[PDB]
């Protein structure tokens, strides 16, 4: 449980893991 939900300034909700310092467009439970 270390995934932060942040949306781009263009209107794109993306998830970013603080543990792996990675980012994705799909939920962490894909």
């Amino acid at each position: 449980g270390s995934w932060t939900e942040h949306k781009s300034p263009d209107g794109r909700t993306y998830y970013y893991n603080t543990e792996t310092k990675q980012s994705t467009w799909e939920k962490p439970d894909d």
